[PDB]
């Protein structure tokens, strides 16, 4: 008894976006537990703290679209656990940055996934989607979590003591 | 003597979008059928005649602009007889709401072989073409569609003689 | 079983209004391929293409105040195919303009012999509907196509290049 | 070595804490399961859809302003996994409601052994925070819930098939 | 060592985007060749020699586009020599118009063989860049100019005096 | 048969005049690759690729004011390839700036030539246009350019890891 609105959407599509996903929510997590990390009083950089919960938020609306897809297609959403992330603290600005492009990276290699997938299932409202909202959006992420590593490697972070202060400030606090 | 604007677009993909603009004619005929059913006196649904206007006039619209695009890519266009639609009454509320569902989904079809096509004759622009304007509005009618029979269903309709009056209201009026 | 509504309307004026919708589509259609030919790159003038796409929205207009009437009155309206233009290439602006006023004084006859019908049925507001809506709208319609034709032959077109391409200019770009 | 800040902080408050926040993310992911399910073709109720969406997004600005209050007193945030909802299907408008009602009082029983907890260490900052912006939250969400399952109940729902539909819009939908 | 932020970007990729950007570079350099002819006291056509300059600047914010690309997805630019155009001399406006289409289908071409190499490498990002802000705007070129062509010739361009006198007046200037 | 505007415009002057030209088009070349360079992930100055592409624009418009001088004055404008930058790697922010100052001085020497040459053949109304638009130009853009490399190199770039990243906030960015 597929729904009444589905239409060439495989199942295989349908089982892969439940993954993303969880995977956005993840993401959503990851970020949050480094927002609170640049709270604490022992690391006190607000800027930091407030760029990766505008990153946590965008990865919650990136799942909340993801789902919309799903409702629009047809298919049904099945939750699961989101993992708690791999650390508590995250040691130092850069390392967050790190940190954060390895995780952008590997969510951009999901969707890639995700993309050829659609491709070889003949689902191009699927592969528009994806080019159109995610695939664009992570390029932009990446190079942007990029050049901040680069940055505040080249400033000296994190042994450099007012490398990461002042990052805060000019960078993150514009 | 082929025109000169054209450049990579196969004889098949001009026939194709001739198929396809009939194809949005006639739909844009079914929904003005439909429209007028509902201005009937013994059936008396303003709002039911205005949405399916208003369908009406997008899928003239959805025509429209694929001319614009045949004589772009220096396609020629060919009309075709706009048939009648398969009914003159159309019952109730639930009934047309279904039978639109039926005629989008169709349509959307048809976008999804044409589409299939302009991959095979490596017509990017094309492609795209259909990606941005079509296939993600029809999902979202096909969508919307659904959503409307699943609560006319729910309501009572058409037996529930108040299902299909407060759907007109609440539903279609605002 | 007659409508509640229904009253003084003769089932032949029923029919003949259901002849002009679908005589009111059809210039509506003949007008779209007007429009279409003149957005060709090798024809390339713009202000014919709107203004033949203007009169395509204005006779569908039509069509559908005539339906409004058909519910009005308590007929019903029974729609037919609609029948493609007699061409798809319209050679020139001057003959496009010729064809035109050719189709607008068929259906100006084809509102008179339903006058005549409503008059000798007695139906003075469907006498008045077609008078003070549709006949007077035609005559205009006739006279400005006359004007247009006229122009246009004096200029010289289609033979004179510059014809054509001024009165696109100053007569249908303003 | 303890926080630099922290002051009357027990390690059981600020394990206690970190438990209540877990608790406030999983609440956010019920409240969002709830949200996609009004989404899907087949359930279609939108303001259902916005109005656990909303409460989705509260519980996780309850998280996060806990988050806030474990670094403000000098405790360290310890994330857990986010366990995914109980049910995928919540059935229907009143068994959501129910399930949010149910939810909503295992949170405020949380927060009041939290208070308590508070309490008999002679935490009054803790007390206060609680006090202010949960406890009296609770009670309105929980006042709130209890209207909507009542009205829900009394109109008929489930069976009564526009019972759901026109809460949706009277109550839900301003 | 590749870049940090690398990620599906082939080298082929790499090396066709630093073709098209010189190629786009070349293309700014011809329009403004054109433009500068049309600025001569011996042809004085100022429209023409805005449209040129125009699309000059157009072209080369295209170039720029891509030199972002690449450096999106951590290719590296390498420039090459920007050829002079074929000609100094571009005879009439009709003659540079024609030389514009052929320019443009030129540019064109290099673009569908640069999305069909993104295609095969599985880079649908790119694939994605060059639909949305290349191809499509292309297309609109080719047309436009296929138009501008076929008027200049109907009017009588470049024999007929008055021909290019009144296309720089009434079209290239509104 | 000289242009029926040329006056007092030596063919001398008109060659070197199609030198500056190309020298001005070189110059926006080397600039444009400078800005690509601290648009680099591994580089990601934004201020100084923002400053450099300001320059490049600069440049551009003075070759094409130039061009316009050369019509005016009844002159030829002859078009050659604008050579590639001498580097693709620009090394730092430091050395960009005394590139770009050797650059200024290399256009400037250049200018003065043209200046001397405009002199000996008595041309003063080209004399003033150089003295006008160009020279006064130049002296202006070489001070600024030195006070940038002698703040850089004081502020102890590019070895201090800071220096380059504050520049590009405090002066570059303002
Ligand atoms: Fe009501
Ligand atoms: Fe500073």
């Amino acid at each position: 008894s597929p729904s009444q609105v589905r239409q060439n959407y495989h199942q295989d599509a349908e089982a892969a976006i439940n993954r993303q996903i969880n995977l956005e929510l993840y993401a959503s997590y990851v970020y949050l537990s480094m927002s609170c990390y640049f709270d604490r009083d022992d690391v006190a950089l607000k800027n930091f703290a407030k760029y990766f919960l505008h990153q946590s938020h965008e990865e919650r609306e990136h799942a909340e679209k993801l789902m919309k897809l799903q409702n629009q297609r047809g298919g049904r959403i099945f939750l699961q656990d989101i993992k708690k992330p791999d650390r508590d603290d995250w040691e130092s600005g850069l390392n967050a940055m790190e940190c954060a492009l390895h995780l952008e990276k590997s969510v951009n290699q999901s969707l890639l996934e995700l993309h050829k997938l659609a491709t070889d299932k003949n689902d191009p409202h699927l592969c528009d989607f994806i080019e159109t909202y995610y695939l664009s959006e992570q390029v932009k992420s990446i190079k942007e979590l990029g050049d901040h590593v680069t940055n505040l490697r080249k400033m000296g972070a994190p042994e450099a003591g007012m490398a990461e202060y002042l990052f805060d400030k000019h960078t993150l606090g514009h």
